[PDB]
Formats: structure tokens, sequence, C-alpha cells
């Protein structure tokens, strides 16, 4: 009721007083009492994850005798293992009340009667809000690890902002029947402005509580210049610190495991056991040399627990601890005695942009906020130093102020489909902590209707639910749904994995003197080995290389990448994704274990590659470009002599301008299409459009598509209108009743002749089966020339 008396052992209680959050109990509880929403900032090691549910439990949260907080305390974690290990920790810590702690890591499981403090995943809470949005079961909700900005955590916070508001309104109407809901958002960092200062999320700003003790100052040292070889500059800087500066451990921030492993051994080999620069004014203390040993250790998420745990050990006497890490060391447990940070200023992050034609997983500059978080790592135990391996001008102009959340680095239609499967109806006005653009949101809902994932009322369909089962862009999930025809499924999973991961082919990002011409000969010979399936499709060049990979032995892999100018990491990743999709497909046809041998396939037949282009079309129906001379010959200025990269194309649904040349897109010089001795295809399917270096928009081409296959896909994809029945020789309308007919129509793809400020075009005349439904003729199916001839013969 008022308070709950918990009995803990002296060992357990003394361990709790040591935690930085322990003394913050009264400030935290004063904020919760006066505010329905509270934001708590404290690093990992502060104890806020394990202590705040206990502070609530002790104040009467979850107590049946409580007139205010009878409901449970719910705590989300972004990972299943974190929720279980956290529940285990708090159960021990709560002593004689330890039986009141539980976890939920499945939707299936029903909680135990004594569970009053429940640790779960975001997914479990999201599912619970589908069954009961009000979450009447809870008195409180703690959203931990909110600085990660995971897409489902952001949706959950958005949903909860509305839930807390409604719980507040119902409580004001009837405090007996309706209880308050306490929302606590937790962050390892101070970067909470997208939660605290967002008025759509929180109209009245919630208090932000700082639980950490104050840090020590850190002197920031920029380099005069920004070195291209940053691992070389990082190695150089690390050695200079070790050889010249007083005691204190070193922390190096690199981008990945291979850079780490290479530097770790380069440093171990440099300091083994038995002009003018900033930040080198300090000298070595007595009993310290320039050639002392360096105890080097790697630090990355993939390392085994026993290897990760070594970063906390004191280095051997007479040596210096040097940690070589990725951004895991940005918000991890405090590595003791660090007074030197070597910052490369970069990280490998997945980027994706709308209207910009961006899709990358690569090394780029980090935000100013991440650079500062890296810097502050040197001032945890005492005043430290940070060595930035870039200039202050590059920092100021090339580093963005803030790090981009996941919701802005992932396809907008993936976010919309995920929300729609959760029965979140109004997307346009959803209170996102960081909202995607309204135009992009509107475009994502329309795309989903073209893919059949949402119906005419914008509700999730049966196909949309199946597509939501894959960790893929709905374009790719659509392709999978239509692929199980004439055994094309293994080919589509291969294409979809390759397109999803990125382009493994290295192009003339190298040489396009005598040695340069010699390498182009090997380049083109390699490129032509994967161009054998179709002469128009860059997508089957991907299928060929991915299919070749499966027949290459593990030892020979590296030379296979070298001979063929291939991104090895990308090829390994495609094999990983194909196995993950194969696991999902097989697991939905009822334990499943996919091996490298299950991925091996034979060459697709002529019928199969025709069908695959149509399956690609289903996922990319709004991404068709017509050869400009079929629409605007005078403006196109295409001769039989024009080069392939100079022949313009017009994307369907492109917005018209006074000058049609504004709508022109062109074949990329790296495309298979450049080897054509003929006029390129009338209709081309494209992955994406890129605003090129020569100021020309270039198509990232997939494959060609013929008129009738495009018509079939555009009919199901709702991008077709038809003309009135055609009149002509052997074209005559055959009426089965005044409500049923078979006739020839001209299909209109995309946009009508009348609506000429958006690009559309006519397809080849086609035989059609039509039924007069609600006073208007509707196309039931397309008919072949032979099919039509038999119907005209039957009548
Ligand atoms: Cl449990
Ligand atoms: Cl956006
Ligand atoms: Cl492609
Ligand atoms: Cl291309
Ligand atoms: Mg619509």
């Amino acid at each position: 009721a008022f308070y709950v008396e918990v009995s803990r052992s002296d060992e357990i209680q003394k361990a709790r007083i040591q935690l930085p959050v322990f003394g913050e109990e009264h400030k935290i509880m004063e904020a919760i009492h006066h505010n329905d929403v509270v934001i708590i900032c404290g690093e990992t090691g502060s104890g806020k994850t394990t202590q705040v549910p206990q502070f609530l439990y002790e104040a009467g949260f979850g107590a049946e005798d409580s007139p205010d907080y009878p409901g449970m305390v719910g705590i989300t974690q972004p990972r299943r293992v974190a929720a279980v290990s956290m529940a285990e920790r708090v159960a021990n810590e709560l002593g004689d009340h330890g039986h009141k702690v539980g976890y939920q890591i499945r939707f299936d499981s029903t909680a135990k009667e004594d569970t009053k403090v429940k640790f779960m995943t975001d997914g479990v809470l999201l599912r619970e809000m589908m069954h009961d949005f009000k979450l009447t079961k809870y008195s409180s909700i703690i959203i931990d690890e909110a600085h990660e900005r995971n897409i489902n955590t952001d949706i959950l916070i958005g949903m909860l902002s509305r839930c807390v508001r409604l719980r507040a309104k119902l409580h004001k109407e009837n405090p007996i029947e309706h209880k308050k809901l306490k929302l606590i958002i937790m962050s390892a960092t101070l970067r909470v402005s997208d939660f605290s200062e967002n008025k759509t999320l929180f109209p009245i700003a919630p208090p932000v509580l700082q639980v950490d003790a104050r840090q020590f100052p850190v002197s920031i040292h920029f380099n005069r210049r920004t070195a291209f070889n940053y691992t070389d500059e990082a190695f150089r800087k690390t050695c200079k610190i070790h050889q010249k500066l007083p005691p204190g451990a070193i922390l190096v921030f690199l981008t990945g495991q291979q850079e780490i492993t290479h530097m770790v051994k380069r440093l171990r080999k440099e300091f083994p056991f038995k002009e003018e620069e900033e930040g080198f004014e300090e000298v070595l203390t007595e009993g310290q040399t320039a050639n002392d040993p360096l105890y080097v250790l790697p630090l990355y998420s993939l390392l085994p627990t026993k290897e990760q745990m070594r970063v906390f050990q004191k280095p051997p006497q007479g040596s210096r601890l040097c940690i070589v890490a990725t951004n895991v060391a940005e918000t991890s447990l405090t590595i003791p005695g660090v007074r030197y940070v070597v910052d490369s200023g970069r990280s490998k992050e997945r980027k994706y942009n709308e209207s910009n034609g961006v899709q990358s997983f690569e090394v780029g500059w980090v935000s100013k906020a991440s650079a500062n978080q890296r810097s502050g790592r040197a001032g945890r135990t005492g005043p430290g130093h940070c060595y930035r391996l870039y200039s202050s001008a590059v920092f100021e102009h090339d580093f963005e102020q803030f790090s981009k959340p996941e919701i802005l680095r992932m396809p907008v239609e993936s976010i919309v489909l995920q929300m729609k499967s959760m029965a979140i109806h109004n997307i346009i006005n959803f209170p996102f902590p960081t909202p995607p653009d309204r135009v992009a949101l509107s475009k994502a809902i329309q795309l989903l209707q073209y893919l059949g994932a949402l119906d005419n009322k914008e509700m999730i369909t049966e196909d949309g639910k199946k597509m939501s089962l894959f960790p893929l862009s709905p374009r790719f999930s659509k392709m999978l749904l239509v692929s199980d025809e004439k055994a094309c499924l293994p080919y589509i999973v291969a294409i979809v994995s390759a397109l999803s991961v990125g382009d493994p082919f290295i192009n003339e990002f190298e040489l396009g003197p005598e040695l340069k011409k010699e390498l182009r000969s090997k380049f083109y010979k390699s490129r032509s080995q994967f161009s054998k399936l179709d002469k128009f499709s860059d997508v089957f060049r991907l299928l060929s290389v991915v299919s070749a990979m499966d027949y290459v032995p593990k030892e020979q892999k590296e030379i296979f990448m070298k001979k063929n100018f291939l991104r090895g990491k990308l090829m390994e990743e495609i094999v990983k994704l194909r196995k993950q999709l194969m696991y999902i497909i097989k697991s939905n046809t009822s334990a499943v274990v996919i091996r490298n041998e299950d991925l091996k396939s034979d060459i697709p037949s002529v019928i199969q590659i025709k069908l695959l282009k149509q399956m690609i079309c289903a996922g990319f129906v709004d991404h068709v470009a017509v050869r400009a001379d079929v629409l605007f010959p005078d403006d196109a200025k295409i001769t039989n002599r024009t080069s392939i990269i100079n022949i313009p194309y017009i994307p369907v649904l492109a917005t018209r301008t006074p000058n049609i040349e504004d709508c022109f897109v062109y074949i990329h010089p790296t495309s298979i299409l450049n080897n054509l001795g003929e006029m390129p295809p009338k209709y081309m399917l494209y992955y994406s459009l890129h605003l090129g270096g020569n100021n020309k928009t270039r198509m990232n081409t997939l494959c060609d598509i013929a008129s009738t296959p495009l018509a079939n896909i555009a009919r199901k994809g709702l991008l077709l209108t038809y003309s009135k029945p055609l009149t002509g020789q052997g074209l005559k309308t055959v009426n089965l009743s005044p409500t049923e007919r078979y006739c020839y129509v001209v299909p209109r793809f995309g946009s009508t002749v009348d609506n000429d400020l958006k690009i559309g075009w006519d397809l080849n005349p086609i035989a059609v089966h039509q039924k007069k439904q609600k006073g208007q003729w509707t196309v039931i199916k397309f008919i072949t020339r032979k099919g039509f001839q038999t119907i005209t013969g039957e009548e």
C-alpha cells in the first residue's frame, strides 16, 4: 500500500549502496509522483535498470493493497537474453520478494500469478497493446536502452505517449475504476531531445533526470590534416602515446573486427613482452620507458564473453593496457584507468534514403554527438586526452550534429507494414519520436497498395501479413510470395538477398597505364562469365555470381573474389541472408537447419528467366521506365548511332515539367546493356535512380519487361486502365450477355492520356474477358490470340 518492506542480506544490500543510482531514489520517486512521464539518463553500470523497478516495487507499485498502483511494473529490453538476465538479477536483489520477479520473452507464455515486476522485449509489450491498448494490467512501464533508437522501441514510445494520455483522462473521470500509468523512458546517454522536446509525443515536456556522477575534463586534440589511411594514422598515434606519455590505458575507436584484429597484432609486434602535434606536452614518469610492453586486447560485439571480460583486468605490472574497439566501447561498462582515446571519427552504419537514392552499409563519419561520447570515455577515472584523427574543419563541416535513428536509415514501407500488422491505423499522424517525411509516408502506403500488402481502405491484407514475416523491404517480400511457380523460389531468394545486402561487384572504381589496360581485359572477361543468362538484365548478373559462389570451395573463396573483383564480405552476407530466408520459408510449412549445400542450384531455363522478370516486376511495378522515343521522339533525339548511356528513358508516374528532358533517366555505363548491338529495351525495370556526376540521372537497372507480362502485373498492381473495345479485322467484340464480353482493349499503364502531368503510356492491344459489375465493365482476365479465336468460334 503506502510502502512495501523488503528484507535483503547484508552482502546484497551493501552491493546496492555502491551503485550510483542508489542515492538518486528520492529524486526519481518525487518525479514519478508528480509526472506521468519521466526520462532517466544514466550510463550502463549506474544500476538504473535493476534499481528503478525495485524503487517502484518498494513504493507500492504492483501491490494489491495499493489504491494508486495495483498493476504490474513492466520493463522492456531490446534483447531476449537481457530481459532474462535482468529478471534473474532483480529476483536475487529483491530478497524475500524475489518470487515477485518474472520475464516474458515469447507471445505464447502466460505469466505466473506472483509476477508483479516483469522484464520483457519491446515486441511482447507491442503485442500486449494489440490485445489491450490501455494496458490496464500495468501501473508502470519502463522502456530501457532507448538511446539505441531501435525502430520498434520508437513505435512503442509513440504508442505509450497516447496510452499514458488516455490512462490520464480515464483516471480524471473515475480514479476508483481507472488507475494512472507511469511511463519511464531510460537512456544510457543525454541525447533524449527527440523524446523530451517532441510536443506531438509529449505536449508538456517530461523531466529529464541525470543519475550519473560528474565526469572529469577531457582535452580534445584534432590533427592538422585528415589522413585517408586512418588505421595507419591510428597505429601511428597509439605508438606515440605509449612511447611518450605518462601512465594510463588507451582506447582506440575503429569501424570493424578486421581493422581491430590487424591493429591488435601490429601493436603486439611493435611493443612485445620478454611535425608539431597537439597533446604531447606531458612526459614519461620515473620507472617508465618508451619501449615498455603493450598489453593489447580487441573489443567488438562478436567476441566470446571470456574475451570481452578481459578488458576489465589490470594489465601486467610494467605494461600498458590498449583496447582496440568498435563503437561498443562508447556506452559499455567503464574500462578502468583510461586516460587516452584515439578516435578515427568513423563507423560502419546502414544508411537508406527516400528521393536521394541512398542504400549503403559502409564506413562514414560519425556524428558530433558520437565523437563527443567517444571523447568523454577518457575522463571517467580522471582528467584525460582525446586524439581526433581528423581536422577541426572536417569535424565542423562534415560531421552531422546528431546521429540518425534507425527509422530514417531503413525503407519507409518496411516501417509502415510493421505498424499495419500491429493494427496501428493512422500512420500520417502517429507520434513518432523522430518522424519520417509525410510525403515519404504517403508514398510508402501507396507502394504497399501496389504490392497488395494493404487494401483499398489501407488495411493489411492476408499477403501483407505474410510479407511482414520477412526481414526484408516489402518489394522483396512480394517477389517471394509470387516466386513459388515452376521452381523459381531459390532464384528469387538469391536475387532478393543480393539486392538486400548490396552490389558485390567492384566496377571501374579502380581503372575506368599499360597495367591498367591489362586489368580491364581480366575485368570484362570476368564480367561476361556472369552475363550468360540474359543480354538485358543486370539482375541475372547478380543471380549468376551468387550461384557461382556456392560451387567455390572454402579455401579457393579469396582467389575467386580476387580474379572476379568481388566484395568478399558482401558475398558471405548474401549466403547468410539466403539461409535466413530459407529458414523462414521452411519453418512456415508446418526444427530447421539450412546448410551451404541446400543453396546449390542449376541454371534457370528460358521459361524460368522470363517468369523471374515478371516476379521482379511484381515487386517493382511502379519502377518501370519506357524508352523516351516511344513517347517523345523529337525531344529524345535518339538515332541508331546514339550511345547506350545517351539514350533517355522516362519513369512511369514521373511528374511533368515544361521541359520533358527533366524527366529523362539514362542507362549506367557499368550496365550489361552497354554491350548491346541493338536499340535497348522499350520497357526497363529499375531498382533505383541516382543523380550522377555528369548531372544526369542514371538508372540502376534490373531487367527488361515485355508489354503483356507488364500488363498482367500492372493489372494486379492497380496501375492499369483500359480503352473502349477496339474495332477491326479479327478484333470484333464477342458478347456472351449484356453483362459479359470478350474484346480487344488498349491497356493504359500508370497515368491516363487526360492526366498528362504524370507519365503514363499505352501497352499493346490485348484480348480481355469483361464483366459489367455495378454498371461498369471490369477486366476479369487477359486472353491469348488463340483463346480469343476459340471464343469467337464458339459464338
Ligand atoms: Cl519467469
Ligand atoms: Cl524520411
Ligand atoms: Cl541490379
Ligand atoms: Cl546498373
Ligand atoms: Mg491509395
